[PDB]
C-alpha cells in the first residue's frame, strides 16, 4: 500500500507541476513544510547559518534548487553525502515572439524545441501551456513573477497530416514549418489602449496575453515577459493488466528528482542537527537536456557554492574544501534504460534492468558515466546492508551512450561520483513508463543512502 | 449550449464504446429507448411489419446496423431517404493466438493491425482492451456473447525505443517484430484443471483469460472464442485556447455515425408513421477501413435487404424496387479532411473545409466519390432551406484520394448518392480532432435532410 | 487403409483430369452415378424440381458446377449448408493463334500464362496438351464439344538455357520471348495440307500437325474443327513420397485438392440422405477463374450459387421464399488451400498460426479482409470439429508479410451469409508440382462430411 500511495503522489506531482518552475516551486513548498529554511543566493549567509547548523535550501534562476542538512558536529573529514539530479525535461518553448498571422483562419503559435521534441511522438497530443510570467503592477517599478498552468485545458495540438495524402504525410517532419501548434480558429474584442501598453503587445496574440494574464490574475498591460512551455496534459496512470507499470510524461529526470527529495525529507524527519555530524544534500539542476553549461545547470556549480558558503558561515575555523570533497560521495541520479523486449538487439546481456526490482547502476568505460570500481562496491555494500537490490546498465560495444551530469560534478568537486537511477522505458518520449513500484523502491534506496553512506564509505 | 452538450455526449459516446461491437450496442439501446423495434435477420419479417409501417432496426454480425422508419402511406415513387456511414475504425486486433512467451520477464501479446495502425502515432499510448467474447455456460451447449472493456485501465502499451540508442530508434518500425504491446511483468497462480477446459487455454495467457472472464462475469472454462481490440483509453476533450476544438480517438467514422443516428432519433420524435409517406433510414456498416467487401460491410447489402424485406412485408401488392431506388437519395456520410495549416501544399484552394462551419461535400471527378452535379445542387438547396452552411473538399490534381462506401452504395442500388461528411484533422491518427461545434452542426444538417430531402428532390 | 486409398484416388483424379473441363466432367459423371439429376441453366426449373426436392446439379460454361441436395421438408429458416471451391488451376493456354514459323527447324507453339506460370518452375517439365474442342460434323450446322488429352505423351517442353552460356541463362525469363514451348523438329518426310483440312476455320491458326493430332484424339476430321481452348500442363503423375510416405506430391493441388475432398464428402453424405425426410439444403459449388480474380460469369462473382438457391427455392414450393432469411441462416465454407509451414522459410510464417501435415483442416484467418472468417465462424468450426473428432489448425500472415486471397469475401458479400475461409494446407502453392500430407485428402473429406452432417445442429447453438 505504501508503494501504491507514493506512486500516486508521483503521478499527481508530475500532473500538477508541468514546468521546471512548477517542480522547483513544489519542492520549495515541501521543504518549507518540513522546516527547511530558505536562504537567498543574493545575500551572505554568515549570520543565517550558525554553529548548530540546521536544514536549509536555496534557489537559483527559479529552476536550480539545493536543499541541505548541516549537523552541529560536522567536520571536513566527514565529507558531504550528495544526490544530484535534473529537473528540466524535454519540452516545447514558445518563441520570444510567438505571434503568427492566422492561416486560412487557423490560429497558431511560433515555438521551438527544448531538447529532441517536435517529432512524431509529439503529434496529436493534447498540449497545455504554462510556465513563468514576469509582470509589473501598474503604478510600480517592482518586477514580480507568477506561475501559470492551463491544465486540464489543452490549448494546442500539433496535427499530423492524414496518410491519405501520401508521401507528404510520411515523417520525419520539419520542426519549423510542419510541427506547429494549432491554438484555435476564432470567429468575428480588438486590443484596448491599455492592453497595448504591455511591452509584450504585438509579440504574442492578444488572446494568449489575455489568457495568461487571467490565469495569473494580473492585467495584460502589466505583462513584461514570459517563459512558457507546451506540454502533454494527459495525467499519468498505473497500467498493465497486473498494474505493474506507471505511465507518465516527463519521467526524465523528475522521477529521480522526486524520489531523491522525498527520501531527503523522510530522512530529515529523524535527524536533529544538534546531534548530527553529517552534511547531506539533494541538489536539483536545470538544463541537463541541453548540455548543462549554464549558470543553473550542473556546470554552474550551485552544489560547490552551497558547500563553501555553508562551511564558511558554519564555523570560525577555516574549512579545507579539498578535504571535504575527498571524503564525499555524490550520487548522480538520472534515469537510465529499462530493457525494451521489442528491441533486444540494443541491450547488453547481463547489463540491463527490469521493472520493480530496484535502483540501476549506470556503468560506462568511456567516460559517459562517472561510476568507478570503488563506487560500485560502495553502492552494492549499501544495498546489501539496507535490503535493496541493484541492477546494471551499460551499452553494447557497438551501440552508443547518452550522458549525465555525473562526470561534470565529479570533475568539478574531485569527489567520487556514482551514476545511477531509476530505469524507465521510452526515455525522451512525450509519455514514458517505469515500474509502478520503482518510485517507492527509489525512495527506499536513497533514504538508505543518506542513513548509511558515511558508515559504509568508512570501510574503504 | 446545445452544441456544447451534444459535443460532450459525443465524447462520452466515444469513450464508453471503444469497439465496433460497443458502438452498435450503444445505438441499439438508444433505438430501443426511442421505440424502434428490433427485428432479427434470421426470421421473416412478414408478421413483424404490417400496413401501418413503424420504426424498426436490425443488426448483422453484431457490427452492422440498420434503423428505419416506414410510413403507412409510403409508396415506391417516394423512394428512400438514406444516410450510410461506417462504425468500424482503425484499431489493433488480438491475434487468434495472442500468447507469447515472456521475454526477459516481460509479458506481451501478439496482435495485428486493422487498417493502417501500429505506426509511430500508436507508440507510447495508453491502450485498453475490449470487444466481444463468446462463451458457453458449464453444462450447456448454448453459445452466448458478452462485451468487455478494460477502460480506464490501460492493460498495455507499445514502447518506443529511447533515441539515445541511435538508428535502431528511428522509424518506420516493423509491425510484427517491433510494435508489440507490452502487457506486464509478472512475479512469482498456475492454471487450474477447470481453466484448462477452456478451448482457449494455451491460445492466450491465463492471466488475460482470467481478466476478461472476470470482466464478463463468466468462468475461464466457459470461454470459447473472442474478438478483442486494443485502443486508446484517453478520453476525448474540448481544446484550443478558445475551446474551438474537440480532440478524440476514432472520429473516422463514428463522428458521422453518431451525428446521423442522433439526427434520425430527433427526427423520429416528430414523425407519425400512421400518417407519414416516407421511408427513412440510417445504416451503419462495418469494415469500410478494409475495403467493404464483407457481409457486414457496405457491399454486403444490408441496406438493400432492409428495403426489400420491409417493402415485401409492408403490402400485399408487388413493389418495384427499381422505381424505389430511382426516386431515392443516399447520403454517404464519411468524415473528410479539414484544412491543416501546416501542410497547405496538399489542400486544393477553394476546395477545403474549416472547423465549426458545417457539413462538407466530398467531390471527385475520378470515381472516388459518388457525388454528382444534381446531388451537389440538392444538398446546396437543402442547406439554403435549413439555414445550413456547405463546404467543399476535393483533392489537388497532383494529389491522392481516399475512398468511401459511396460508389458501392450508388452502384448497388442505382440511387443517386452524395458523398459528404463532417471534416476532421488527422484522419486515421490514434487521436484526431474536429471543431467543437461540428457534431452539433452535423446533427442539424442531417436532421434537415430527413425533414426536407423529399420536397427538395421533387424540384428536380 | 481408407486414407491411403482415397489418396490414390485423388492422385488418379488429378492425373486423368488435367484441365478444368475434365475436372468438371469428372464430377458430373460421379454425380450421375450417384443419382444426382442434371439440370440445364437454359431451361426453367419449375417442372424439374418438385416439392419432394431431390439431388441435382447444373453446369455453366463447362467449368462452373453446382451440386445440391434439397430436402422435401426444407424451409427458409434452415438456411443452406455450402462449400465453395475453385476448379481452375494455374496453367498455360494456347493463344487464339498458336501458329509459329519454325525456327532453325524447331516447331514451337505460341502460348500465354493463366495465372503466374511460365516461370522457372515451368522450365524443363514434361508438358501434355488437352482441353475443349468445338467442332461441327460435316454436312451439319450443330456445334458440338469434345475433350482431348495427350497424357501420357508430353508434346511440349520449355527448355532452360544451359548455364554454360552465362548471364543469358540467369532468370527471370521473358514470358513472351523466352519461355516458349518447343513441340517438335519435323523432317521432310507432315504431309502438305489437303483441300479438306483447309476448310477448317482453324486452318492457318494452328500448325496442321497440331490440328491433325487433336482431331485424331477427339475422333473428328480437321475440317470439322471450329475452335478450341487447350492448356499445356505437367503430365508427371502424382506420387506418395517421403521416407515414411508422409507426403503426396502432385500438380494442380490449388484448389482441386479441396474441390475433390468437398465433392467426395458431399457424395458420401448424400448416400445416407433421403430427400423425402430431410429438411436441409446442401451444396458444393465449384468455380472457375479464381486464379484470375473471379470476375467472370463462371467465377464466384458470377453468382451460380445464388442462382441455384433462388431457382431451386422458387420451383420447390408455391409459397414465396424469403431469400434474405435463407442466407441469414446459412453457413458457407469457402474451401481453398492455404499454406503448410515450410521449414526452410521460417521467417515468413507466423508463430502459432501455421499448419503442419496430416493433422486436419486449416482455418484461414485475416483481420484485413483477405478472408471472410469471423469470430462466430471460427467458434462454429471449432465446435463442429470437437463434435466430429476433427482437428483444426490455423493460418494467418505475419504483420510484416503479404496475404493471398480467396472467393470467400465475394461469396459472403454477395449472399450476406456468414462465410468461413479454410482449407487443406499445402506446400509450394502455385508451383507446377506441389505437396501436401498423404493423409490430408482423407482428413479433408472427413471434416467436410462432418460439416454436412452437423453444421445445422451446431449453428443452432448460436
Ligand atoms: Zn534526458
Ligand atoms: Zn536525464
Ligand atoms: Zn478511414
Ligand atoms: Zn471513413
Ligand atoms: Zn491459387
Ligand atoms: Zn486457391
Amino acid at each position: 500500500h505504501n508503494y501504491e500511495d507514493i506512486a500516486q503522489e508521483f503521478i499527481d506531482f508530475i500532473y500538477k507541476n508541468p514546468t521546471t518552475y512548477h517542480v522547483v516551486s513544489f519542492f520549495a513548498e515541501l521543504l518549507d513544510k518540513h522546516n527547511f529554511k530558505y536562504l537567498s543566493e543574493k545575500s551572505n549567509w554568515q549570520d543565517s547559518i550558525g554553529e548548530d547548523g540546521g536544514k536549509f535550501y536555496t534557489i537559483r534562476n527559479g529552476t536550480n534548487l539545493s536543499a541541505f542538512i548541516l549537523g552541529k558536529n560536522w567536520r571536513a573529514e566527514k565529507g558531504v553525502g550528495v544526490i544530484g539530479s535534473h529537473v528540466d525535461a524535454l519540452t516545447v518553448k514558445l518563441k520570444p515572439v510567438s505571434f503568427k498571422d492566422t492561416a486560412e483562419g487557423y490560429g497558431r503559435i511560433a515555438v521551438a524545441p527544448y531538447g529532441g521534441t517536435l517529432n512524431e511522438l509529439w503529434l496529436d497530443r493534447d498540449l497545455g501551456i504554462g510556465g513563468r510570467l514576469l509582470y509589473k503592477k501598474k503604478g510600480t517599478n517592482e518586477i514580480k513573477s507568477a506561475l501559470v498552468d492551463s491544465t486540464p485545458l489543452p490549448v494546442c495540438r500539433i496535427p499530423s497530416l492524414a496518410p491519405h495524402f501520401g508521401k507528404p504525410a510520411e515523417g520525419p517532419f520539419d520542426k519549423e514549418d510542419q510541427t506547429i501548434p494549432v491554438i484555435g480558429f476564432p470567429t468575428p474584442e480588438p486590443p484596448t489602449d491599455d492592453e497595448k501598453k504591455s511591452p509584450l503587445f504585438g509579440k504574442h496574440c492578444i488572446h494568449l496575453l489575455r489568457y495568461v494574464a487571467k490565469l495569473a490574475g494580473v492585467e495584460v498591460s502589466e505583462l513584461i515577459q514570459m517563459d512558457l512551455d507546451l506540454f502533454d496534459v494527459q495525467k499519468g496512470t498505473i497500467g498493465g493488466i497486473g498494474k505493474h507499470f506507471l505511465f507518465a510524461p516527463r519521467l526524465d529526470d523528475r522521477l529521480c528528482s522526486f524520489a531523491a527529495m522525498i527520501a531527503l525529507i523522510c530522512y530529515a524527519k529523524d535527524v536533529n542537527t544538534e546531534e548530527s555530524d553529517l552534511f547531506s544534500t539533494v541538489t536539483l539542476y536545470d538544463n541537463e537536456e541541453i548540455g548543462s553549461l549554464t549558470r543553473q545547470g550542473a556546470k554552474g556549480g550551485l552544489l560547490e557554492s552551497v558547500v563553501e558558503r555553508s562551511s564558511s558561515a558554519f564555523t570560525k575555523k577555516p574549512v579545507d574544501l579539498h578535504t571535504v570533497w575527498a571524503n564525499s560521495i555524490i550520487l548522480s541520479a538520472d534515469v537510465n534504460h529499462l530493457y525494451n523486449p521489442n528491441f533486444p538487439e540494443v541491450y547488453l546481456k547481463n547489463h540491463f534492468p527490469v521493472p520493480n526490482v530496484g535502483i540501476t547502476l549506470s556503468l560506462d568505460p568511456n567516460g559517459h558515466m562517472a561510476t568507478d570500481v570503488v563506487g560500485t562496491a560502495l553502492v552494492e555494500e549499501l544495498a546489501r546492508r539496507n535490503g535493496d537490490k541493484v541492477q546494471y546498465f551499460q551499452i553494447k560495444n557497438n551501440s552508443r551512450s547518452g550522458g549525465t551530469i555525473g562526470p561534470s560534478l565529479a570533475s568539478q568537486t574531485g569527489a567520487r561520483t556514482i551514476d545511477l537511477g531509476i530505469a524507465q522505458l521510452s526515455m525522451h518520449s512525450i509519455r514514458a513508463a517505469t515500474g509502478s513500484k520503482d518510485v517507492g523502491l527509489g525512495v527506499k534506496f536513497f533514504n538508505g543512502f543518506f542513513k548509511h553512506w558515511r558508515s559504509v564509505y568508512d570501510e574503504f
